[PDB]
């Protein structure tokens, strides 16, 4: 399957708020570390003004804060999700199956991915590294995919559509069911990782 597509409107969709995907890295890497990030030390990682900080975070809505107002979540987070995504000793989240392939190479880091079929509730995991993935469990572990809307909540509109699947033919199953959903499409665990490499490509171009 010709990937562009989806590569294409994820990259609008980070390069549509000007300074997202100047903000993006540098916090990944903040919150890999395990803790909320304030605003404050975002600020002073990107050598920004606040208001410059505060104006990207408005703008991706589907932002996550702790009970003070620090930053616990944006694509990888701190709160419990479907996707767990392991990091030294330390057990970090995902979003969505997509984020947990596209992160370790933004990070430095190679992360233990464990989920479960979206299908049928099999468990699945994989090791996830800045250029390679090994240990797939199992070995025909499938993707969901859609296109990315453009006014839309991202975590509404893409990661919550986007799962692991014990197999393609299961995840094709379970897809057939699903056809409401716009550019719908399945690949294997290989391809998607693929698809996050040129992302991650894209994007450290798109940098400033």
């Amino acid at each position: 399957m010709k990937l562009a597509p989806y590569i294409l409107e994820l990259l609008t969709s980070v390069n549509r708020t000007n300074g997202t995907a100047d903000l993006l890295v540098p916090l990944l890497r903040e919150l890999a570390k395990g803790r909320p990030v304030s605003r404050t030390t975002l600020a002073g990682i990107l050598d920004w003004p606040a208001e410059r900080v505060a104006a990207v975070l408005e703008q991706a809505t589907s932002t996550e804060y702790d009970k003070d107002g620090n930053i616990i979540g944006y694509g990888l987070t701190l709160r419990e999700t479907s996707y767990v995504f392991e990091i030294d000793d330390r057990r970090l989240y995902a979003w969505c199956a997509l984020d947990t392939l596209i992160f370790p190479a933004l990070i430095g880091r190679t992360a233990r991915v464990s989920s479960h079929c979206a299908a049928t509730g099999a468990p699945v995991s994989l090791t996830v590294s800045p250029s390679e993935i090994q240990a797939v469990e199992p070995a025909g572990m499938a993707v969901s995919l859609v296109l990315p809307q453009e006014a839309a909540d991202v975590r509404q509109s893409f990661c919550c559509h986007v799962h692991f699947f014990a197999s393609v033919p299961t995840a094709e199953d379970w897809a057939s069911k699903h056809q409401g959903l716009e550019g719908l499409a399945i690949v294997s665990v290989h391809e998607a990782f693929g698809l996050g490499q040129e992302f991650n490509r894209h994007l450290l171009q798109t940098m400033s």
